[PDB]
């Protein structure tokens, strides 16, 4: 049935994932086009609006940092987290500037271009490394997703391409949303990106399930979780044939309501 979290542990190859989706090279052209659009939207979200603060927690980061490049302009501290241990190790290779770490330069350069070339690649990378304070295990399915570690409430919760993969059905998706809210202060921002109407994605021969949700369904689930949707955009691009069956992606910004009861 739907991919279990133990299948992630035993099947998810971080370096392979990065090469296939985030190399930003001459192949995987559909994946490149989506990446371009994601970077554009994340730039708008984090640089052009009021999504700023002290602490941002990224949920289901996997081995990627593309989703944090504009964010580090607006947040002093970033916590990254994922369920899959090997993803966390891959991330650490890059954070620690190790030989054989994934080459993020073409992505970094693109983001720097988007932001008006106020800094160069090396400076942007240093800024993000400094911003990333913790690399933690997380499980979105749990009432306490970070295992109940003592952390201040976040000003922003970010999650990219995670919830659809981690939730077998809409009731589970609703639960994951509730679980995430436990980490966010009232007035805080929820920034989410995910595939639309996708029931699977591939990493080579390895297949991983996805919950196919249309944009209206995502809207309704987020609103019913209490969030005022401040921004919502659809990315009309599709992943490569046989790589996924998605029809576009979305990005959104929600604000958690003030405390009442
Ligand atoms: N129950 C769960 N809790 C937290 N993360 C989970 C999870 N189940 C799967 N994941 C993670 O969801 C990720 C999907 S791949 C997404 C990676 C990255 N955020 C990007 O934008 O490309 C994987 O890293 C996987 O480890
Ligand atoms: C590229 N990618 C990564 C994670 C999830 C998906 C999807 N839910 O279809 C796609």
């Amino acid at each position: 049935g739907f991919t279990s979290k133990d299948t992630y542990l035993s099947h998810f190859n971080p370096r392979d994932y990065l090469e296939k989706y985030y190399s930003f090279g001459s192949r995987h052209c559909a994946e490149n086009e989506i990446l371009r659009h994601l970077l554009k939207n994340l730039f708008k979200i984090f640089c052009l609006g009021a999504v700023k603060g002290e602490l941002l927690i990224d949920i289901g980061s996997g081995p990627t940092i593309y989703q944090l490049l504009s964010a580090c302009e607006s947040f002093t501290e970033i916590i990254v987290s994922d369920y899959t241990d090997q993803n966390l190790w891959e991330l650490q290779k890059w954070l620690k500037k190790e030989p054989g770490a994934f080459d993020w330069s073409p992505v970094v350069t693109y983001v720097c271009d988007l932001e008006g070339n106020r800094m160069k690649g090396p400076e942007k990378e240093e800024k993000l490394r400094r911003a990333i304070k913790q690399v933690l295990k997380c499980d979105v399915t749990q009432s306490q997703p970070l295992g109940g570690v003592s952390l201040p409430p976040a000003d922003c919760l970010l999650s990219t391409l995670c919830l659809d993969a981690a939730c077998p059905d809409l009731p589970a998706y609703r639960t994951a949303l509730r679980n995430l809210g436990s980490l966010l202060k009232p007035g805080g921002f929820l920034v989410m990106v995910d595939a639309l109407k996708s029931s699977y994605y591939m990493i080579g021969e390895q297949k991983f399930s996805s919950l196919p949700l249309g944009w209206e369904t995502v809207r309704d689930a987020v609103e019913e979780a209490g969030y005022t949707i401040e921004q919502f955009e659809v990315i009309s691009q599709n992943y490569s044939s046989t790589t996924s069956n998605n029809e576009g992606l979305f990005s959104l910004v929600g604000r958690k309501p003030g405390r009442s009861e």
